[PDB]
């Protein structure tokens, strides 16, 4: 019967966030669900308040969590947010590990969009990847939300926009499945790489499996993902997915994406298709 201070009980772990895990929680006085993270006071390194300062900062975006709650209570500090529905992963896996092009493109627009705006807040996110895409509950259940700040950097000043400086040898943050090229050769990551990791995450959905999945084991996959042509990877796959990825590739460290163009790409190909634009993703098919 574990209860946080007064107001929250915990629940069963419905997740596994970059630092630390994620509980099912309930509101006692409200009578409601919530997700509920934990961090002992006495970590040697604390993320939980830096990591809430961001959401907070987001807060109002299209498709970022609320904060219900953030502080300390007794050896823990504690985030409480809102609850949201299955990850990108789980749907994936409802859907037979595959996604029909129209669910593809849906999500490829809002996704784009999502990591756009977290780009105008100066922020770029480090991991992105389909555990961390949600979708909304009930009236929301049609938008994608972003989660997981954990390993979130500032890219630019806020007032003044000076660009962080370029590096090298850097230890990989994030996932290698979607990782960037220039993230495994140990560039300092920056706006471009959020977006190439989503051209990866899209073409994951499309082929329900990339050429460097199930192959020291670093060098494997880098290896792969460098001889494995744009298209190669998007054979039988509508141009679009290899134009968003060539783009990406292009861009130098410190230039800004055209979002816009690449959304483009997606939403005239979903003309070229015939989709009714009906938010009906395959998982409602189900
Ligand atoms: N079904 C559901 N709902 C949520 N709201 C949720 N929230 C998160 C999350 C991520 C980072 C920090 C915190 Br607090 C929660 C998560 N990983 N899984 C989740 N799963
Ligand atoms: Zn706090």
């Amino acid at each position: 019967e574990l209860r946080v201070g007064n107001r929250y009980r915990l629940g069963r772990k419905i997740g596994s966030g970059s630092f630390g895990d994620i509980y099912l929680g309930t509101d006692i006085a409200a009578g409601e669900e919530v997700a509920i993270k934990l961090e002992c006071v006495k970590t040697k390194h604390p993320q939980l308040h830096i990591e809430s300062k961001i959401y907070k900062m987001m807060q109002g975006g299209v498709g970022i969590p609320t904060i219900r709650w953030c502080g300390a209570e007794g050896d823990y500090n504690v985030m409480v947010m809102e609850l949201l529905g299955p990850s990108l992963e789980d749907l994936f896996n409802f859907c037979s590990r595959k996604f029909s092009l129209k669910t593809v493109l849906l999500l490829a627009d809002q996704m784009i969009s999502r990591i756009e705006y977290i780009h105008s807040k100066n922020f770029i996110h480090r991991d992105v990847k389909p555990d961390n895409f949600l979708m909304g509950l009930g009236k929301k259940g049609n938008l994608v939300y972003i989660i997981d700040f954990g390993l979130a950097k500032k890219y630019r000043d806020a007032r003044t926009h000076q660009h962080i400086p370029y590096r090298e040898n850097k230890n990989l943050t994030g996932t290698a499945r979607y990782a960037s090229i220039n993230t495994h050769l140990g560039i300092e990551q920056s706006r471009r790489d959020d977006l190439e990791s989503l051209g990866y995450v899209l073409m994951y959905f499309n082929l329900g499996s990339l050429p460097w999945q199930g192959l020291q084991k670093y060098e494997r996959i880098s290896e792969k993902k460098m001889s494995t042509p744009i298209e190669v990877l998007c054979k039988g796959y509508p141009s679009e997915f290899a134009t968003y990825l060539n783009f990406c590739r292009s861009l130098r460290f410190d230039d800004k994406p055209d979002y816009s163009y690449l959304r483009q790409l997606f939403r005239n190909l979903f003309h070229r298709q015939g989709f009714s634009y009906d938010y009906v993703f395959d998982w409602n098919m189900l």
